[PDB]
Order: structure tokens, then sequence, then C-alpha cells
């Protein structure tokens, strides 16, 4: 009976259901800035659509407090599905801890057939008024890469 | 055992045993007839109508509707479920549930906004109402598992 | 002792000794009223008798707060008893709550036996300046199906 | 004109209803299609691609300017999740007492798979009851439980 | 010859080996099919009516009593599950060795669903290897899995 | 954890991991590669073939497999239970699972009788000739979860 | 899980399986006989086919002792559906005890529309060189409700 008391949840607010609407935007974006310009005679506007068909999708995953991390993760491959996607093209990779997702991600990023990559994890304490190292590095490393591969990233870790 | 998911699953159950013996043949009589219903959900089917809109509060209330079916002697087998986005469009999606023949009973769960109001709600008045008019034309019990937060 | 205790007590005034004899004054009266017309001459006054020899019954009532619901059912039945009806002719039917009792009372109502019915039950709450949607649901299912199905329907709730 | 091109209207009423109406689009077309095979408990939920439905939009022209910004909300969430703009369908009524007859017209065409009520109530400073407000409710849900076709809610208060 | 009728035949060899193959004659027809929608583990199992379905059976010579009350008891149990006697094609040879060549030319028509293989073995009175039974259970379970199709098989020591 | 159901469970886990390894490419050097496979159950599918032949200990057989699966992070969901009636059927029907593109490994559980043989059965060898025929041609592995009482 | 467990089980050879292959071809055999007659020239063979598509059961149970009734009961459901019946053409009716199976299969017999009866239970102690009443009594009873309405009536039951 567990079964259905789990998937009888929802799973439509929380954090990784934003992550992967922010990739899929993104993703769609880019096709239309780097693609022809418009005829002009006016001011031009770019926004990205919500339709997620022929899209590749990574997602990197920590496994600290893994019953908060699987639900974020289901929140994110159910917005892709949702919109059009096909679970075909999603990979999935699983780090020991926070530490470790910027490399991990740097991996998928260099591959030609990923569009975005998508970064879910459980951040500890944070509720504290310090700086604290392992949070700032991995902010850092997400930034950095996105802009040299020239390729969105997302970023959707939480605190607790 | 105390959330209203709960006592809305105990009350489609003992209201669709009861339409099962009104339909059979009167007694021959000397006595007078009493008509109740059981608390056995063997060999019945059931569906559930639930809204995403607060869905902090609805996932305990479904909860407790399909831990109450399967106690009872109910069959998992036999839960149809289904979602839709806020309370105004709970009728429409009940009255195609209804509308099957394979149905016994609907199980209707959500959530309303603050009950403080000045003198009256729009939305709210018009899913009680909808429900209600729905079950007398369908021949059909229909539960009523909404709450006010 | 305690069986004497409970039948000692006279159950005359309550709520359902009214909604029975307003059931028996309705019966009558239609059928005068689809029977032959009078002889003219002068004005025509229809009202119904009190006898309530032949007629056929049928009572819903709510279980919630049985202890005060159980005594008005009780005051029905004798109402229609010491008037001349038989309790051979009474069909009493239980539903778990003030939601179900419109519902119940459809299906009674289109049995071609049953010449009137009785609704029973205790609402919740009441006192409070604001607009109930169970109470209201329940009047107003009772009034419609008078209406539609041209058959008398009483109605013998009560607040607490 | 540019100047009203460039601000957003993600989020206003006007686009949370378009975003019902394509669930419950798809959801309808779901349930009307064969049922499962059984062995497990059986779940249906609405899809957010729009492509290849039609829509019908009745909007009010009280208080012009609010609801241009209600009716531009709807259009984009159509578009912006896969609808053409072809298959839209727009009607403008006087008030918003006259929305409910207006948008039974159009829900009774088959080339129409759900209908979006836009519109603006005004509110008086003291707090009466609204003889006006009222109807449109009541009128639009009758609509939606006759017809059995999802029409969507998407009016405010001044 | 009404005394010949009047034996049971219920429950021997012929009729276990007719059973088997009604049950994986369904049991492929069902896996070919569309698969399952989901959300349960799926499970199959081989219905035992025979209606609609086509049978071969290759039968030796060899020990003219037994064979015959083998053949019969195979035939009875497709016409008593619903099969008709004119959906059965019958084929004779001399001897076991060349049953799985004949059974071979038999599984190869597209209009057969299953083929069953009866006959008899000479056993010595000392336990020897034997060359000429080990041949027809190798070709037998070589042909099914060659050709797809369900082969059963009926043999048994005098 | 003590049955052959168990046993084989684990062995098709392992054999369907290494093969996603192996189709890998070749590391750079430096030192000899190593290859083995993991007991992680997730993301694979699985197909269990079954004799119906003396019930009674096979439903344990049986039992272990789905159990195995499930307990080393399996998703029962994905899983194809096929019964036969005898043994002597198993490699035909193993045959037609194997040959689907939406399965990694296959499972063969059945019963054979008393091995107190003069030299030799006939029953007994042509169902692991069978299977292990089966296994090279496809390229994809079979485990033999076969016992005799 | 343990959905599985038990739907993994097979039901193949319990009485319940015998039971109701008895009463398929009991029930096909009945509507030879009282059909028209053979021409002649040999003797005539009558023998019942296992072809159950159109025939309608009913299936009376006790309550003893229902962890091995429950699995009997599913073994005849499965022989029936898997020889062509409809699970729509099946009546089940469950007792206290098997003293009352007797009577409640008179019941279900008397019907027009079906045609075969099956009786399932468990008997107490039974290993016993004594002489038992209540097994007498079931045995007895449906004995003669068969011969006297003419019509089969299958005895599934077993002692523990």
């Amino acid at each position: 009976l567990e079964q259905a008391i789990e998937r009888a949840g929802t799973k439509h607010g929380n954090k990784g259901w934003e992550a992967a609407l922010s990739a899929i935007e993104m993703a769609n974006l880019f096709k239309s800035l780097r693609g022809t310009g418009g005829s002009g005679s006016s001011m031009e506007i770019y926004e990205g659509k919500l339709t997620a068909e022929g899209l590749r999708f990574g997602i990197v995953a920590s496994r600290f407090n893994h019953a908060l991390v699987d639900r974020l993760v289901e929140g994110a491959i159910d917005s892709i599905v949702r919109h059009g996607g096909r679970e075909e093209d999603i990979t999935l990779v699983r780090v020991p801890g926070s530490w470790e997702i910027p490399v991990a991600a740097g991996e998928l990023a260099r591959k030609e057939d990923i569009d975005a990559v998508i970064a879910i994890g459980v951040l500890i304490r944070g509720c504290t008024p310090h700086f604290d190292y392992i949070a700032s590095e991995v902010s850092k490393g997400l930034a950095n890469l996105s802009l040299e591969l020239r390729k969105p990233i997302t970023f959707g870790v939480i605190t607790a």
C-alpha cells in the first residue's frame, strides 16, 4: 500500500519543478538567439517557449539526505515530461556530496548532445550568519562553467 | 481515523451499499421495513477527484481516503484518481466519472480559502451547489470531503 | 428498569410529531385536488383530513447525534399510529449524515407505493450569523424534489 | 506601442486561467479514451502541451485598461505552450452581465475544446451582496455541467 | 468396434501433451500482442480455449496398440476443449527415428500453431545409453527454438 | 537469502551491469583493466520464466527472485513473469522474452525429477542445453535457477 | 510487495480447481441429455465438454479458517475463467459455518439462471474414528437437493 501512498503525492511546486522550467526556457531561448535575425522595422523581443520536445537534459544530484533529494529529482522529471519531453532524453548522475557537483556537471555539459544541465542538492547548516566555504565554491563553480561553455546551467539547491 | 478524508470514504461506502439494497424487492410485510448500509467495500468501484491548490493539506486527505477504502475490505485496483488544477473545476470532472457505468460512488476532496467572508463567497458556493445537483440528477452518491482553511 | 424509564416518556410535541401531521394532511389533500370537482354555485374550499388509514409513508433520518434523532423518529411513528395508521406501512431509511438526506429521499419518493416523505435530522452549529453550505443544500434539494415529482416532502430538521 | 509590449504579463489571472484550460482539455481527451488494462490504481492528469487544441475567449470591455492585460496574458500562455494563434476565437461583449450568454454560444460549437471567461467587477466601497457578480458565476457553472465542456473563470475585483 | 470406444483415455500422455500445446499456443498469441500500459507487475498465462487454433500431430506406427490410444487421447483433448476436428492434420511415420524430420515439415507451414509428437521407445532389458532416443529429443528441441513455435513431447517407454 | 531463487536473481543483476560496462570504450592505459558488475538493480528490466510442475517448491523460488530484485533497488514495475506447463518448454518461452529489446536479463526457474538416473536423463539435458545455446546466440545473460528434487 | 507475493502464487491443483471442472462438465452434459437424441445405428455415448462460455455458476463458501478457504475460492474462479467463462456470470455467497451450507445452496439452486452450484468449506477435526454429525448432515443435505431439483451440485470440502 505504501507504493500508492508515495505515488499519490504531488510534486508540482518543489524547487525541482522550477529548476526544470528555467532550463526548458533557456534552452529554447538560445536556439532563437543564434538563429537568423528579424526583419527589423521595430524593437525585437526574444523569449523562450516552454515546449520541451526534442531537447536533451542532464541532471546532477547529490546523495546527502536522500529522502528530500529524491523528491526534488522526481519533481524535475515530472516537469520535463508534462511539457512534452521524453524520458528517453534524460541523463541522471549521482554524486557523494555537494562538493562534487561542479566537477560532475562539467563532464556532462561538454557533451554535444545535452542542451542544458540541472543541479540539485541540499546544503549543510546554512542558517548561520557566517561565510560557508562549501556553499560558496559550489555556486562559484557552476557560474564559471556556464559562462565558459556558453551553455545554461540551472541552480536548484536548498538549505536545511 | 480523524481526518475528513477518512470520514468521506466511509460515507461513500455506506451509501453505495444502501442503494444496492433499496432496488431489491420489498418484504412480505408483518413489520416495519428498515433499510441501512453496511461498511464492507468488497466488490465496489470508487472514484476520487482532488484539487492541487494548497497541496500540503490535500495529500493527507487523499491519503486517508485510499487508506479507509483498503482497510474496510476494498481492493486498491478499483480506485480511479483524477487530479484537477483548482476547486472551481471539481464539479465538471466529477460529472465525467459519475456517468461511467463502472463507478459506484465518487469522492470529492479539496480545500477552500479562509471563511471570514463579509457575507458570501462566490467560488465556494458553486462547488457545493454543483455537486449536490449532480448527485440528484444522476441518482448516484457523491460525497463532499471539502474543508475550509 | 431503564426500559420503563424510556418507555414512560412522552413524544407528543417534538418536531417529529408536527412533521408527521403535515405529511398526513398534505397526502389527503392531494387525493381531493386530483379527484372530481364540486357542483359549483359557491366558493370551493379544499382542506386535508387527519385520517391516516390506508396511507404509505417513508422516513429518512440522519445518524448524527442519535440520542436526539431517535426521539424525533419515535415521535413521527407515534403520530401516524395514533391517527389510525398501520406500522406495516412505514419505511425507514438511515443515512450517515445530513448531506445524504436529499439523495436518499429522492429514491423513496419515486416509488409508486409511497404517498409522502418525512425528513428528519440535526444540523451542525447553525447558531452563527453566517451562510452555511450544508444547510442550504439540504433545504434546496428537498424543495426541488417535491416540485419535480409532485409529491409532498416534509422538513423536520432542527439546529443544535 | 513598443512600451506596451515590453511589459511582463506572466502570472496574471489571464495566465492562470488559460493554463487551467489547457490542462482540462487534455484531461478530458484522456478520459474519453480507452481505459487501462488494470493491475494497479489508475491515475489521470492533464499534460501542458497545447498543440492541436482550439480555444475561445470571452472578454468584457468595461475598464479597458485592466482587461487588455488579462486577454494578452491568456493568449501568450497558449502560444508559449505550443498553441497556434490561428486556433483562438475572441469575442468581446459590452459588460460582465452578458458574459454567460455569449460563452454559451461559443461552447456549443463542435470546434471548441475549452472556453476562457475574462472580466472585471466593480467593487462598491461598502460590502453588500452583489446581484450581478453572483449571476456570472452561477451561469458559467451551469453551462459547463450541462454541456460537459470545461469553462475557466478569470475575473477580478477592481 | 464399440468396445474400443468405451475405454477411457483421459489422462494418458496423449492427453497431457495436447493440453500443453493448447496453453502454449494461446500464450504466444498473447506475447506477440500489444504490451500492457504498466503500473504493475505484468503476468502472462495461456488460456485453455482451443477454438480457432490449428494443430498437427506426428505419430509413429511401431507398437500399433499403444500408439492408437495415445493419438485418440490427443484428439479428444482438443475437441473437448472447443477445437474442431477439421483443424487437425495427422501424419504417420514408420518409426521413432524419423519423427523430427516429419515434424519439421509440418512446423514450417504458416497454418499450424503447434505440433504434437507421439511415439513409443523400445526399452532394452539392461540400462545402456540409447542412441536413437537421444536423437529424437535433441532434434525436436532444436526445431522449436529455431522455428520459434511450440512443440510438445509425448513419447513413452515400453 | 538461502534459496536458489535468491542466488539466481543476484547473478542476473551482476551480469546485466557487467555487459553495460564492457560496451564502453577502453581506458587510456598505464594499468591492467579490470571489469566487474555492481549489485544495484535500478533502471533494469527483468523477465522470469517459471514452470508449474511440482508447484509446492517453485512458488518459494519465484518468491525469492522477486524479493531479491526489489531489495537491491529494483522497481517491481519492471518484472515480467511468464508461466509454462512444464520444464520441457522453458527454453522456447525464454527465447521469446530474450528477443525483446526492453529486457536486460532473463531468469529461468524450474524443478527436475529425482537425479538417481541409471546413466542419463533425456529431458533434463535439453533444458540446460537450450538455455546455454540461446544465451550465446542472442548475446544476453540468461540465468539457470533450476534445481533437482 | 505482499500483493505480488500472494499474486505470484498458483492455484491450479487445489480442491477448488477440481470442483469447478466437475461443475463445468456436468452442466454441459445435462444440456446434451435433455436435447434431441441420436440417429441410432450404434451405441450412443454422452460426455460433457469443458467449454464454459455462456454458463452461470454459483459458489457457496463457509467462513471458518478463511486463510485456507480464500485460496480454494480463488482456485474455483480461476478454473472457470481459464476455460472461457466470464467473471460476470459468477455469484458468491458467504455463510458463517459449515452447518449453513446446505440451506444457502438450496436458495441458489432454485433460481432459473444458475446451471450448477459449487460448495466449498473446511470441516472440523475429522481425523478421528468416530461419526461426526455436522459432517454427515452437510453431505446429506447437498445430495438430497441435487436429486430433488435435478441440478448438479459439486462437493469441494476438505478436512483439517
